[PDB]
């Protein structure tokens, strides 16, 4: 009898991972890593928020058991989540049309959403922006759902091609899922305006799409309430919605895997039937979600003093990002970039496409120890006042 | 007009065990006892955080500088500690680099990841499980498109492991099928194969070309950490290929932190790495990377002499309390004049046993006596205490 594993072929090498290996083996002292996927502060670190440390100290002092949570996790986490998403006093919440499962990260939420849809609905197709978050395709495909792309980003001109977007979505059938990023579109950094969201919501109702809002950066855009505008425009117009949210970034809890999948249906009765099937997809998966990170979030959000500390930390992160964007563009001008990089200031969140070619990206790594990914995506949180000048000088050099 | 996408969804059938739980919570009778629960409880009816766990968490509190993403296979030290627990330190299998471990969200996560990986990367079509087995096995494998078949295991009338029946029913398992075995403390019969039986199963598996999957959730709850790995290791000595889904939920009382692992074993370093590269893909398409807290607690305890000693003692305490309740249950049933013999309870290990009670008797124990058990008649002896034992046993005798 021959082995079951013998004929497996190796997955393709993960290029980003190889790039990290490279950065790891590069002993040059002036390295700048614009390729990372996480927030870094001005010292180049991804620290544990103070509010989180406080919340964790509290849990340590008060926790008396680690016994299984329900399939849907911690109720107060679910409540606080729905409030962040829909606003306090939301008719949708008052009508009890929403249910929320704590999940392992926004990734878990997305996967759980997908399995839930594949097994219980007529959904065949999920539409995502070109480009989008890199793991969307693999998550949705794993559930047996086809992935389609709609027009979004105009690379040459650094713009959201809204007319393109609208026309491309005409191919999306009634009953298809269309996925939108709630804010800080990853990785273009370009979001619809409220008005554009409103057009999008209306069109979705007209065509019969099921909207899925991937909401991983609330507070990194303009602020907590403002970043939910697009979501709430959709929620106001629709009988049904799915929201996959993440606290990985806004709480700096990446590795604790803290997120949620929120179902919204026409009424409480309907969301309950739907939600019972979602709980079954969960049972067939990881059975129940990890407590620590969700408890940390529930602890912060429901305590006025802790919440105020967190909100200020989040503002600090959002503003540090915005000012590295500003600093970046001004420092390129002063170093004689020649080309306009003002689009960086017209974008929000951690990511933008720099517009650099893979040739320029390659030279920047080999020659200047400056690291970006091949598409030219950059994470401006990788910039600091200290590294900005040498970074911009390298960029002018490859231009 | 467009009909809602959720509008016509049929509700999942209600979980009867969750129904019993609400029913219990609402029961005002001060005599009520729940033997249907699924976790460890101490003599005071609590499921506390272990002291070693608290200490480890205080250390993490004081020393953790970041929460940045782990790799897809999680914490390396956790991986190494897992593999030693499974195969023993100095294992030739480890030295040969034939094993790769991914940290996962619980043993459940490990099972699901294993299933998705098999379905996408191999010709495996069927997973065989014991009759009876863990209730969630079927749903997990089915979800990946794998058929689930049962083999003969528990002889319910006589309260034994019908080994001859097991062997013979497995003749139907084809080369390339998965056959799943519980590492120890079979859930929910509490009867495990003897070492000799394990060796027979190992040899048979090799002859038939089955892929063994070891579900290992109770290491430390049977006889001890190393003894409880005997069957797993008997299999590991005979096989080129192997999958183990381990859990730390019960032996570290970290249930809700979701701490487990999926370990692949193949013939050589190269093959295991190719396979493992595909398992990672399965993880990326699911929850992306595993929750750090519980695994980091586990590694912190296991790699520190003094903490590890505090933990092993706590685990021993759990193991011995369970054993004491098994003995006490049998003695008290006798004291209370039970007709039947219940000595099989002493010959079984872990928290779970089938009591032998019918569904009718179980219903009656609830309604009439406030003694809750699950429909199957499975009981959790850790729901028993020196203080609730007598009335509990009188209740059972009265329904026989």
């Amino acid at each position: 009898h021959v082995g079951t594993f013998e004929n497996i072929t190796a997955a393709p090498a993960d290029p980003i991972l190889g790039l990290a290996d490279l950065f790891r083996a590069d002993e040059r002292p002036g390295k700048v890593d614009l390729g990372v996927g996480v927030y870094k502060d001005e010292t180049g670190k991804t620290p544990v928020l103070t509010s989180v440390k406080k919340a964790e100290q509290y849990l340590l002092e008060n926790e008396t058991t680690k016994t299984y949570l329900g399939l849907d996790g911690l109720p107060e986490f679910g409540r606080c989540t729905q409030e962040l998403l829909f606003g306090k006093g939301s008719a949708l919440i008052n009508d009890k049309r929403a249910r929320t499962a704590q999940t392992p990260g926004g990734s878990g939420a997305l996967r759980v959403g997908a399995d839930f849809l594949a097994k219980n609905t007529s959904v065949k197709r999920v539409w995502v922006s070109n480009p989008s978050w890199p793991n969307h395709k693999a998550i949705f495909n794993s559930a047996g759902l086809e992935v389609r792309e709609y027009a979004y980003y105009d690379a040459e001109n650094h713009t959201l091609d809204f007319d393109a977007l609208i026309n491309s979505l005409n191919e999306a059938q009634a009953g298809d899922v269309v996925l939108f990023h709630g804010c800080c579109h990853n990785p273009t950094g370009i979001d619809p305006t409220l008005e554009q969201w409103q057009t999008l919501a209306q069109l979705s109702v007209e065509k019969g799409w099921l909207p899925l809002i991937d909401f991983a950066y609330q507070g990194f855009g303009r602020g907590l309430e403002e970043d939910a505008e697009g979501l709430r425009a959709f929620a106001a117009m629709h009988k049904e919605l799915i929201v996959a949210s993440s606290y990985s970034k806004n709480f700096g809890l990446y590795n604790e895997r803290v997120g949620a999948c929120t179902l919204v249906a026409a009424d409480s009765e309907t969301v309950d039937r739907a939600f019972s099937q979602m709980k079954a997809a969960i049972r067939a998966n990881y059975s129940n979600p990890p407590a620590h990170g969700a408890s940390v979030v529930a602890t912060i959000l429901s305590n006025d003093a802790l919440r105020a500390i967190w909100e200020q930390e989040l503002t600090d992160m959002r503003q540090r990002i915005q000012r590295m964007r500003q600093l970046f563009v001004n420092t390129l001008q002063e170093k004689g970039a020649n080309r306009d990089f003002s689009f960086i200031i017209k974008q929000n969140g951690m990511f933008s496409f720099s517009g650099l070619t893979k040739e320029q990206v390659l030279r920047l790594r080999e020659e200047f120890g400056v690291y970006a990914v091949a598409s030219g995506r950059i994470n401006v949180a990788g910039m600091t006042p200290d590294n900005m000048a040498p970074l911009c000088e390298a960029i002018v050099a490859v231009l």
